[PDB]
């Protein structure tokens, strides 16, 4: 029964069910159908086993009786390889279904009608300000005129940079199955459904769930080209159409505040970018050829998407009334027109001149087609005979005939028609250009040092690497105005040096609209930035990429201001950057060095300090937000996170990472996609005209004191404990993540931020996110009892503090120290168990101080809808945690034996199970630190 | 205001508004937006004029005060050419909008839950039996087993033959605009609409209405190729997808009566055919080249439609598990696979062998593409180098790889997935084949006589035309077993004779799956059918088309049985037709000869008589229903019409005309499309197992007596009144319909049935539908007062009689003798006005007898939803009737002058106005006789 499954699920999540709360119902219906499918595909016995795992896990999540985890363990460790794989597949699949259901629930959850106005309303999707409410607050509360608001938005840019799913790039095919499951589900709850439609939707739902489950081939890692193409799927699914839907909402909002024009179609309000095939930091599989291929793939896809919708527009543009300008152009094209068959779906004969818009758009289609085919031949054959004037090489060439269509309609009395699909198409072109994402390159500073050292030594003038910072600067500036090239044809090159040089060669050869920033990982100094500038000059790149330092460690953040000041003082550099500089911060990176509490506070300060330095030098600064920050959460929390930024750090230009493990939530469902674009646009606009409060001096002082203590605790555990590393390798699947791939790892310091966060997320322990907050809180409270109240006032009143605590609280809600205890017991040697125990004691204490500061008795009592979503996924994740724990034992320990049950599944090893459990646990945990 | 427009509209149609009745609301909203658009495009003044015409017409339709028609006349006759055209365009457009609204209302009108079981429930869409209810009645009331019902449906065929819109083939582009207006409208009434969505849908609705209005270019008639392509648009809009949606409902219904398999994908339950480019009866513009072109166009479109959906199926069919058979075929195709770019939207690189279903479907796509391109080159270049094994020449070749995909899924445990899009695709292929319509040829008997007369005289053996029927038969049978060809290279040929011979040449050259029946217009005799058989033999056509006589006049219907008996007695013919014969009837044709009452009754008898003769000779008979019958109404009335057929006249095979003026209603909106397919399938099934009652002898006798009297009255008015023709030319726009084109016209007898019906429909008088019923009723009632009760019992109890009266009653509801009176007064000479008056007196008397027999006080009190729809269109049609009447005066009468108002419209002769009024009046009247 459905009702019995509803019953079990409902016990897991008490709450106050009104009509729009269907999430438990959705999950029951999906689980019920998936169980039928399992019985069908694999037999009743296997179905009963899955059920039993689910039941035991759900009971355990109810009362947390250890006994239920043991029974779950006994069952799971008795399964053979074949049955283990089916079970891990089953539970992974259920997590995806649950996520789709949750998306549908967020999409249809009722908006709160009367918002209290407190900034806390912007943390929650049901309460946050939409774009019109944002306009109205600025007008009526901050006394901006409608014209000032309109003018600021017209000059605003929001750039979202997509990074790779750290664990499982989802293929286009499966994504589309997920979308259809989500739709069947929505339609089953449509008002006024006939019984036959319900029966047929039911069978469709069943069929899709099965199709997705059976898309499950398990040998080779995915190539970076395939990872990029997978990572681009969301444009087709939602973003492509989502952009003009949101820009049309902006028109509507403008109209409602008394602005009587549309948002200009070519204002570059939204821009997407990518790191897929561009980031080679610690990753030698990202070669110059990879980068070339992803640029051409992005070009091929973009021109293909315009091509694949142009015929629809041609069909609509049947109108025969046009202006002179377009008439003349149409008759030109008509006279030079081919007498014969074009192998297209729709307009295959010659287009007659009384269909003038079709004649214009017919020529655009041919260009799009050739533009697409050139890219394809360049990818597959290594070059192309297709000439430049047969294709679009600049976006202006594509806009022009569309603009001509627009004006001609306007001039003939049809403005209204122009503002339909034509306007949407113009906006798509202006937003995606000829490459729907611009690609950032990233490489670490030491690689550039190595390249330049090879050059200096071959020149016989010494060793760049040995040179002091002052001497580096001096030589770099001399060569940046040099009169001859640096690199001769006999320069000796190691493979790494060659690889780095040849990247610049790809940058010089490809069009500049393929590229965004050149990010320098591990940047520390002025010379790091000049080094990249010299290499671009040496390759004579016609439009050099802007060079963007990423300062990672705490010490690097502290040295950033002097580095930026020095750059800005240099005439060559000032002239080169033309009033603009972008700097990147990496929350997870900095947090791996110094603990998340101190990284958060330091990043607040460093941003303040760089903003001031930029003003002083008359430079416009963009802060590029790397992964791990409150702004990377997605959903409503992102809205308040953005508003929490230090004053003047946005200033009309937002650039943020959309982390791969967040892209599905942010963009998979069309309503969420629309809301995601909206909150980025609204928050960015608001912040420049309505900064949060600046902190009280007492608050800064306490933050400083707390950071010293947090950093000390985090570093004594992570870096000074001589056996932390050995513990970490036993308690987490960190090593196995490595040997089943980027590459991952000199200890934790040389371990990358993603494997660090990921490994502890897998054990439901999350040490990287919380460690250090505990000592900070305790020390503050014990030094002066009054600090408890100060910290509570900061939570209630200082948006930065509020969002910083909320993220840690969400992570604690995804935690379970029973899973970590189980891993200790199974996997850690006896002499290191006390260490694990003492970390669990810190977890508890740190959680409780956080709760006390937030004024909560229970985790997430602020946010019951989020808590509900996390709780409904828990039983699935827990089953995977237990399966994984015993799998790791079997893999590691040739001594370990258990009696195996006879094979359960019909139809009609260990490493594979582990990869399944790792991916499913990650899909259920989504973002943390 | 919207509310004020709602108010006026509501007065027109009193009734008992529950929540699902929104039609008045829809019409108000559409008119309100269209008025804004008129003001915008053409100025406030013109908007006020339109409004004023609408207001005056709506008032007139309320109380029928003559004064309101006069004022409407004064206003309209004062407009210049430019303003007249804008006004006629405006009112035509509003009629289309109203029709779209009505469609949406029929689609969402609530079903009656408890049906009374009376056959009268099958006349109305809210009460008719759906396919499952049909199954259940057969099982529980007629004691059929589920298996017997399943088996009869599996052997059933429903063939729908599409004919050309008699007045305005609507182009694809405009059709799609209409669809989007209909959707915006539906979405504006969606439950739980946000205000911004409502504002944006509103602006979208406005924009579409404008786009459709401005698709309005007015020189050349449309070529028959363009008329056919226009006429095929409904496949893309609804029928293509509608077929598998209905066949899936059949699966569901079967399951619900205990049949646990799907309806076989290749049972040929549904077949579409066409006359567009095949009918040349009285139409010399339909040449052999036209026929060749429409066959190739149908082939091109069909393969294009499969091509344009195959990539979607490829995307879904990502599964890697396949059986041996498919594995082997995939590895074959993979080895012989091209290394390089295919210029397709989706799978442009070589498909890998671990995507086996994609490999199979990739090869299908290439074949589809080549099949499509061959047809295109044959059309545009006159031939093609594309060889046979590069394309599909038979449908089996396309089914085979799809069947292989199906089996492989089933064999690997994925039956459920197979039954999704794959199953739909299989059904589409089985239903549309390689030519989505098969083409009937039609030509009149006398043309074949003329051809054979040329042959006999060139041979020196006499004149076929002078030969008696017996001598014709004798010679035809001798030559049908002849040993040498008839036609030598020097046969003298007039253009007509050549044209007729060359059609046979096209039939011999093209594939047989392009063609259906060869219909003989004006058939009278056995030799007429043998004549066509001899010509096909002479051209050595490998699969000769079946020859189908159309017996038109009453005398021809009476001679049909002896003609069929003689054919069936001839061994050569029996052997040729292999147990099957199709005969055609033409309701409108027969009604033009003898009056509609007598044609209806005679057609009932003739069908009975031919059915019996077929049984006796062991031949299966199909009766092909031509236009003008109760079965051509569309909507629910069609359901009872089909059930009304004489016993055994369907017998598992239905063939009916879908008239061009009905196609929009039947197929334009996806729910109506689904319901149309459903009632054809359900009624055909039911009838063979549940014939209506056969009439009582007293009823036959009275029907006979009534026919003698009806025919006499109809013929004395139409054929024996020496000035009827002269009256008809003045009172109707018949002549102008001619000189603005098929061709149209020896008096009424040589006038074609469509111009006859059409001309009287235009004046809202409809003489062809009702004339004769009056004398029949009166004579019956006056001969014996008891006949009134007999006729009422027939109405209540005899489905044939009931449906025959209902059609005439619907036509009276579309009538208005005020419009005919106005035409008399304006257009008819004084000495013929009394004639017109006496016809109006007959109209009134005939209507009243009909009402009395039906037991109604008011027209259509049976069917208030239909009455409501007709009444809401009336004001628009009336404005066009008045405009037309004065336009015809101006065109005909150089003496007629009126003072013209200064030009009203901004922006930024007579013949054109007339064509607009004629098309709009026809679109508002839809089907009558």
């Amino acid at each position: 029964k459905l009702a019995s499954i509803d019953a079990q699920l409902r016990l897991l999540v008490p709450g106050k069910v009104s009509e729009d709360d269907k999430l438990v119902e959705y999950d029951a219906l999906l689980l019920d159908k998936f169980l039928d499918i399992l019985q069908d595909l694999h037999g009743e016995d296997l179905k009963e086993a899955v059920q039993q795992c689910y039941e035991l896990s759900a009971e355990y999540e109810g009362k947390h009786d250890p006994k239920k985890l043991e029974e779950l363990g006994s069952l799971l460790t008795s399964l053979d390889t074949g049955d283990s794989i089916v079970i891990a597949k089953a539970f992974s699949h259920m997590l995806n279904l649950a996520n789709l259901a949750e998306e549908l629930q967020i999409a249809y959850r009722r908006r709160i009608k009367l918002k209290s106005g407190d900034f806390a309303d912007e943390a929650n999707a049901t309460t946050e300000s939409d774009i019109e409410e944002t306009f109205k607050r600025l007008v009526h509360k901050l006394n901006k005129s409608p014209e000032e608001v309109f003018d600021a938005l017209k000059n605003q840019t929001v750039e979202l940079v997509l990074t790779a799913h750290p664990t499982q790039s989802v293929r286009r095919s499966l994504l589309q199955k997920h979308g259809r499951i989500r739709n069947c589900l929505a339609q089953l709850y449509a008002k006024d459904i006939t019984p036959d439609d319900k029966q047929e939707l039911d069978e469709a739902l069943h069929r899709e769930i099965q199709a997705a489950f059976r898309t499950d081939e398990i040998r080779t890692p995915p190539t970076p080209q395939d990872e990029m193409r997978a990572g681009m799927s969301y444009f087709h699914e939602t973003i492509w159409k989502g952009v003009p839907k949101f820009l049309r909402r902006v028109d509507t909002a403008l109209k409602n505040i008394g602005i009587n024009e549309r948002f200009p179609y070519n204002a570059p309000l939204i821009q997407f970018s990518s790191w897929m095939g561009g980031d080679r930091d610690g990753n030698p599989r990202v070669t110059p050829e990879v980068t070339r291929d992803v640029c051409l793939l992005a070009r091929m896809m973009t021109s293909n998407m315009y091509f694949s919708q142009i015929e629809d527009l041609m069909i609509e543009m049947s109108m025969w009334r046009c202006n002179s300008e377009l008439r003349v152009r149409a008759e030109e094209l008509y006279r030079t027109a081919r007498k014969d068959v074009k192998h297209y779906i729709e307009f295959w004969k010659r287009i007659p001149p009384n269909q003038p818009y079709r004649v214009i758009l017919g020529d655009v289609r041919d260009k799009l087609y050739n533009t697409r085919e050139r890219s394809r031949h360049l990818l597959v054959d290594g070059k192309s005979d297709i000439p430049d004037e047969a294709v679009y090489t600049n976006v202006e060439q594509l806009l022009e005939p569309l603009e001509l269509c627009y004006r001609s309609l306007c001039d003939c009395g049809d403005h209204v028609i122009a503002d339909g699909s034509l306007l949407d198409f113009l906006r798509q072109v202006s937003t995606f250009g000829l490459s729907l994402v611009k690609l950032d390159i990233r490489q670490e500073s030491d690689r550039h040092t190595e390249v330049l050292d090879a050059i200096t030594q071959h020149l016989g003038i010494g060793s760049y690497r040995e040179w002091s910072e002052e001497k580096r600067q001096e030589w770099l500036l001399a060569e940046l105005s040099g009169k001859r090239p640096l690199i001769g044809p006999d320069l000796p090159k190691t493979e790494e040096v060659k690889d780095c040089l040849d990247t610049f060669k790809v940058l010089a050869e490809l069009p500049s609209d393929c590229f965004g920033a050149y990010i320098i990982s591990m940047a520390t100094s002025t010379s790091d930035v000049l080094a990249v500038e010299l290499l671009q000059r040496e390759y004579h790149i016609k439009h050099p990429l802007r060079v963007v330092p990423l300062f990672e460690k705490l010490a690097d953040l502290e040295a950033a201001p002097a580095a930026m000041t020095r750059l800005f003082s240099m005439d060559w550099y000032r002239n080169r950057i033309d009033g603009k500089q972008e700097v990147m911060i990496g929350y997870s990176d900095s947090g791996k060095d110094a603990g998340r509490f101190s990284a958060a506070w330091q990043l607040y300060k460093t941003q303040e300090q760089i903003v001031k330095i930029a003003k002083e030098f008359g430079v416009k600064l963009v802060i590029f937000h790397g992964r791990g920050g409150t702004v990377g959460r997605g959903g409503g929390p992102t809205h308040l996170a953005l508003l929490s930024q230090p004053p003047d750090t946005i200033n009309g230009s937002l650039r943020v990472t959309v982390q791969g493990e967040v892209i599905e939530q942010s963009f998979g469902e069309e309503h969420l996609c629309f809301r995601t674009l909206q909150r980025f646009c609204a928050a960015t606009l608001e912040h420049g005209m309505n900064p949060p409060i600046s902190p009280r001096p007492e608050w800064r002082e306490l933050m400083d004191q707390m950071a010293v203590v947090a950093t000390e605790e985090y570093r004594s555990v992570v870096f000074k404990e001589p056996r932390f590393v050995e513990y970490f390798r036993l308690a987490t699947p960190e090593l196995e993540f490595g040997r089943m791939n980027r590459p991952s790892k000199g200890g934790i310091e040389s371990l990358r931020a993603i494997p660090w966060i990921f490994s502890w997320t897998q054990t439901r322990f999350h040490l990287p996110v919380w460690l250090g907050f505990g000592a900070a809180f305790k020390h503050a409270i014990q030094k002066d009892s009054k600090n408890l109240q100060m910290l509570q006032e900061m939570y209630k009143t200082w948006p930065f503090f509020r969002v910083t605590i909320d993220l840690v609280e969400m992570v604690f809600a995804k935690g379970n120290p029973g899973i970590a205890a189980l891993n200790d017991k199974l996997l850690v040697s006896e002499d290191l168990r006390p260490f694990g125990e003492s970390l669990r004691a810190n977890y508890e204490e740190t959680k409780n101080y956080l709760l006390k500061i937030a004024g909560h008795k229970d985790l997430l009592e602020g946010d019951p809808y989020l808590k509900q979503g996390i709780r409904l996924r828990d039983p699935y994740i827990t089953t995977l945690n237990v399966c994984q724990a015993y799998t790791l034992k079997r893999i590691r320990d040739p001594n370990y034996h258990v009696t195996l049950r006879p094979h359960i599944s019909k139809e009609y090893g260990l490493e594979d199970t582990l990869i399944l459990t790792m991916k499913g646990i990650a899909a259920g945990m989504q973002n943390t630190g």
